[PDB]
């Protein structure tokens, strides 16, 4: 049957920063303080994010430790490594153990694993690293997604889908894990797209396990993955590029990416939801990558959406920032358990079939459609 | 059906280099003719790789332009990926071009594009320039394998078997390119694994087009992918590290790497061909990735092969040196060609199964089994 999700797992770094302290605290820990209009101006970027808090790994002692990560450009790029070579597998075995205490079952019992995450690389990777810190099977077939971005929640549900549905018996472990110490970078006038990035990511990790046939009297389906799609949005390749150099992971996002999510994403619900006689947006329940506010504002609108259907979305935003890879997944877990919290009939906001987007670099879209789970 | 290889394609950067010139030209660049006794010893282990020449997108000039890059662990990342994040894409379009080309369906019928490579990484990746220098559909479903390395061209074969085997109809490129400018280093006595690196690994792409539920008036079946397996050699984690670094991607490789796949090769082999009731090594024909020389010499001895079976394997290494994840896929191509060249009677040197090995960080070992198609 179809590929189906059986337990969510998520973890986050111990350090949270208060997005209302945040520019403070920021101007302060890269000794920008001199910069008082720019400082005015984070201060205006970090209200409208409506973000409430985020978990960083990166802290002020390391930052004391490296100050380079703090000069605009200046060489950094072996201390951010240094931070996330064991820090991002460290981090997903955390979100990795409690889906697979959910989930269970042995962990000899995962066939696959998919490591996915946007912060460093390193040989042997982040997935090898998994497998020992967990005990997993010297001989679990591993997927090692690096450098992957905003719509790789998606990409990881997709894989997943075909591994899950090809392999009979397999049980697939994902696990995005993201630390946003990759692309910290103090202030600097002539790059405001930076500085907005600054305000926007939180770090976490989230692990799924995936599997077709469950076996129902042990293992409990929270989604079924019924169809994944993934496009190029025409003409917006400006829209973002991130560069690995010496200095970090670079940023160049434009102004108008939400815009152009909001001239294409009728299009992506179409063309997911018409193969099921779907054509009512408010008929289905909606997980959107929140890579700002203002792009889940557009979608909302494009979609004609009621004032609800975004709020877990909005809930994840706001409790933990963008968080990359694993943002979409983290709303996966909101809405199952806001669901069963409230007394739903269905694991989707008493839905049948909901619609889950990634949004990344290319422009990229990833669109998942996944079934509930009758409760 | 079976997934299967329906087309291969490869490409090399136009600069040559032989490698009993190479020596002479590595301490020349690098500027390092007072390390006469490296000097020396880096001559050895050029004349040890049985190596005849790599292609090479690093160019004399560049180095010139970017005089880190000679410089052991000075700032150099930027350089290289100046170099590596337009050549690496552009290069496996060349190799995709020939690819579609033997296939000669519509590339609008590719729907899955698959893309490795260990040299740089870049946002949006070397997959989306891929789709865009190609002109895929800007649906295609895309798989970005960055950082992957030597073990990788087994990788993409298993990942490209599930891809094909559950999506009907569904015709899936697969791009490996890679261009060892990445890690390139000037030489020192402190690091005499980087230096040995120096003289392995050569600049290539190969692409494949997988497809199961082969259209047979028109598409050419080559070899069916039968099973795919991927495991951790025990206490080797040591034997490869390579990390990516403001210098460039840095070396840590074990002198005892050829013996701990020999110790390990035997098993890797009965797991693959014991369930197809193959117990004989030498009915069975063999791609080996040529990590260097020594491995070859250790699976075959290890294995007890007769004195040809790794013939094609060798011959890559001997043209092209070590390709990191594309080397086993033009081995692949290097066996089909051969056979249909000799008139054997399958695609497989006039054999039925075959195996493919790759190996690296971890250690890791993927180990394919490849079924042959009749040649009439
Ligand atoms: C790693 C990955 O794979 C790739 C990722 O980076 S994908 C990242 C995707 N997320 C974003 O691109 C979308 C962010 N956009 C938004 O959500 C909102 O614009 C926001 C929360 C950033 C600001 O909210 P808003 O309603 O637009 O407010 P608005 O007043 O117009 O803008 C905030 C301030 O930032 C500016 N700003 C916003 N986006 C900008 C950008 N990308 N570059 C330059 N400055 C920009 C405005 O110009 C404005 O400044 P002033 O107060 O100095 O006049
Ligand atoms: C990118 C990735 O994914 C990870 C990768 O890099 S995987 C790379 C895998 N490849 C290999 O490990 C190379 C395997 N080794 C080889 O095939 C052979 O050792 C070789 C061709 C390099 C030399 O052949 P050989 O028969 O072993 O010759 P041998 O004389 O013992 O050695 C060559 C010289 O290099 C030295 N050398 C070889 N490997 C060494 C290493 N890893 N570290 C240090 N020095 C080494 C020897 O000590 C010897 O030197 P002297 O003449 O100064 O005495």
């Amino acid at each position: 049957g179809l590929a189906t999700i059986l337990a969510i797992g998520t973890a986050t770094p111990p350090n949270c920063v208060a997005q209302a302290d945040y520019a403070d605290y920021y101007f302060r820990v890269t000794k920008s303080e001199h910069m008082v209009d720019l400082k005015e101006k984070f201060k205006r970027i970090c209200e409208k994010t409506a973000i409430k808090k985020r978990y960083l790994a990166l802290t002020e002692d390391y930052l004391q430790e490296n100050p380079t990560m703090c000069e605009f450009m200046a060489p950094s790029l072996n201390a951010r490594q240094d931070l996330v070579v064991t820090g991002v597998p460290m981090l997903g075995k955390e979100a990795a153990v409690k889906a697979i205490d959910e989930w269970g079952l042995p962990k000899s019992k995962i066939t696959h694993l998919i490591f996915c995450t946007t912060a460093g690389v390193d040989m042997p990777g982040a997935d090898y690293q998994l497998v020992k810190l967990l005990g997993l099977s010297p001989s679990v077939k591993r997927y090692m997604l690096y450098q992957q971005g905003c719509a790789a929640g998606g990409t990881v549900l997709r894989l997943a889908k075909d591994l899950a549905e090809n392999n009979k018996g397999s049980r697939v472990l994902i696990v995005c894990s993201e630390i946003t110490a990759i692309l910290f970078h103090g202030p600097n006038e002539n790059h405001l797209d930076s500085l907005v990035a600054q305000a926007l990511f939180g770090d976490g990790a989230a692990a799924l396990i995936v599997g077709s046939g469950p076996h129902l009297a042990v293992e409990r389906p929270i989604f079924e993955i019924v169809s994944t799609d993934q496009t190029i949005l025409p003409d917006t390749e400006k829209a973002m590029k991130l560069h690995l150099r010496e200095g970090g992971l670079t940023f160049q996002l434009h102004r108008d990416v939400p815009l152009m999510v909001a001239k294409n994403i009728e299009n992506a619900a179409e063309k997911a939801l018409s193969p099921l006689g779907i054509t009512d947006w408010n008929s289905v329940f909606w997980m959107v990558h929140p890579g700002g506010r203002a792009i889940l504002d557009q979608v909302e609108r494009k979609l004609n959406l009621k004032e609800d259907k975004l709020r877990a979305s909005r809930h994840v935003l706001s409790e933990y920032g963008n968080l990359i890879s694993a943002c979409v997944l983290f709303i996966i877990d909101e809405v199952r358990k806001r669901s069963m919290a409230e007394g739903k009939s269905t694991t989707g906001e008493g839905l049948d079939c909901g619609v889950l987007f990634g949004f990344g670099p290319g422009m990229t879209v990833e669109t998942v459609v996944l079934r509930s789970v009758r409760v």
